[PDB]
């Protein structure tokens, strides 16, 4: 149940659905460039997103085959299997929601091994099926092996624009285990040769990036061996390896697996095995962001725009969080009576900052204003706002995703920065029709500059997101407004 093999020469054959474009090389049976039509290259583009490629600058192939004692794809059995296909073009059928590919291969002895890619239409999991026909007169010991294999860096095209983020989506190996229901593996850590080796009973292995995923989900009732390898000269692996199993003379066998080569969709990776969901990079904010991405998703189930969606989302979040504003608007409220008193006890204390504090502290204290003043809302928007920002990086159904007008892609920067600054308009409006509770001209000088230092923040950063606390404080305007 021991080796996996390296890429050979074959002939390659195309396997077309609605929605995956493939490549497979007949010696092996590997996928060696995968395409997603429903999914383009980028927005105002005719080219689809190409996940897997096999490249002179960049590889990222999904390999498998039957390894172990007699396994044809075993190294030590002599070369990969050549398999032999009727016809090198293979296309979903109108009306047909199933599209079959078998390859035959026939070993000096009589031993024939099938393996078969059976897809379905709107699927992204295709299924790899092994049958193994025992001519011999002493069992046969098949393993069956997929591997994921991957240039560790990224073709130039990686990066752009200053980086736009502070942290990048994370781009590398993963895996699950019913003891580890999902941990993530650095291709750096691959590249140093310190490799993977546990036993999971069922999992996957997986290799992702920003939205999409390679996944080999096997299927048997043994215990896998899932492994990293370090193949060298840049070059990172992922995989599996199956339990032996037996295949008397005169008997036939059925090896099966499966494979992911999509979008990071989560209710549709859920079903096709355990875990497989939590693929999706939402940060340190998981607990928040996907909760969030639900509800969301069920709101555009009824406006089916994301956009609204997010009009919609903020204003639900204005509610449930109502009762913290309000209780801040209380605070400062009593922040500003207080005002004479604290100039009054600076100017009878004099130059003692740390009586002036405690005095100020207590009688804080005493009628309960928060200490942090203006800039605790600042603080609780914090995990709201990188809960947002993983929830938009991270969706693939938001990339790409129009509002209106203008925007054309919730999860892309305004191309126009527009939206940024109209914004920063609204704090302006904000700060000038409130109070702002100046007492040091100090922090007030920062204050006034607050719109534009605010507005370049924003303009970096997703559409979706800048929309989200546009109407977010236009929440807060209309609520003085109508007070007022």
């Amino acid at each position: 149940d021991q080796g996996v093999p390296a890429s050979g020469q074959g002939k390659l054959i195309s396997v077309k659905t609605d929605v995956l474009d493939l490549t497979i090389n007949t010696r092996g049976g590997d996928v060696e460039q995968a395409l997603l039509p429903a999914y383009p290259k980028e927005l105002n583009s005719t080219q689809p997103f190409q996940l897997l490629e096999t490249s002179p600058q960049f590889i990222y192939q999904a390999q498998s085959g039957l390894t172990g004692r007699d396994g044809p794809d075993n190294p030590a059995n002599g070369p990969r299997p050549l398999y032999n296909v009727e016809k090198d073009a293979y296309v979903l059928a109108e009306g047909q929601n199933e599209l079959q590919v078998p390859m035959t291969y026939t070993d000096a002895a009589g031993n024939t091994f099938t393996k078969t890619f059976v897809l379905k239409r709107g699927d992204y999991a295709v299924n790899v099926n092994y049958n193994v026909q025992n001519a011999g007169e002493k069992p046969l010991e098949i393993s069956t092996f997929g591997q994921l294999k991957q240039s560790i860096t990224l073709p130039p095209h990686l990066d752009t624009g200053s980086s736009n983020f502070a942290l990048h989506t994370f781009r590398g190996a993963a895996y699950s285990t019913p003891d580890e229901k999902y941990e993530k593996y650095k291709f750096d850590t691959i590249a140093d040769n310190e490799n993977l080796n546990i036993s999971s009973k069922g999992g996957w292995v997986a290799m992702l990036q920003q939205y999409f995923a390679t996944a080999w989900i096997p299927h048997n009732d043994g215990t896998n061996n899932f492994y990293t390898a370090n193949l060298g000269n840049g070059i990172a692996a992922i995989g599996y390896k199956s339990q032996p199993v037996l295949v008397q003379p005169g008997q036939t066998g059925a090896m099966n697996s499966t494979l992911w080569v999509g979008p990071e969709i989560q209710d549709k990776m859920a079903a096709v095995a355990p875990h497989l969901d939590l693929t999706v990079d939402y940060g340190w904010l998981w607990f928040i962001s996907q909760p969030l991405f639900k509800l969301l998703k069920w709101i555009h189930s009824f406006v089916g725009n994301w956009g609204f969606s997010i009009i919609i989302i903020t204003f639900i979040v204005r509610g449930i969080m109502y009762p913290l504003t309000k209780a801040q608007y209380t605070s400062m409220a009593k922040m500003r009576m207080l005002q004479p008193k604290i100039q009054a006890m600076r100017e009878r204390l004099g130059d003692d900052k740390q009586r002036i504090s405690q005095e100020m502290m207590a009688l804080y204290k005493a009628e309960k204003v928060n200490p942090l003043g203006g800039c605790f809302p600042l603080l609780i928007q914090m995990p709201i706002f990188l809960a947002l920002y993983y929830m938009l990086m991270g969706s693939v159904e938001l990339r790409q995703a129009p509002f209106a007008l203008w925007i054309h892609d919730l999860s892309a920067q305004d191309p126009y920065y527009i939206l940024p600054i109209l914004m920063g308009v609204t704090m302006f409006f904000i700060q000038k029709m409130s109070p702002t509770t100046v007492t040091d001209p100090m922090q007030q000088k920062i204050m006034t500059f607050m719109p534009v230092i605010f507005t370049v923040f924003f303009l970096w950063f997703p559409s979706g997101l800048v929309l989200y606390y546009i109407v977010s404080n236009l929440v807060t305007i209309i609520q003085q407004q109508l007070i007022y």
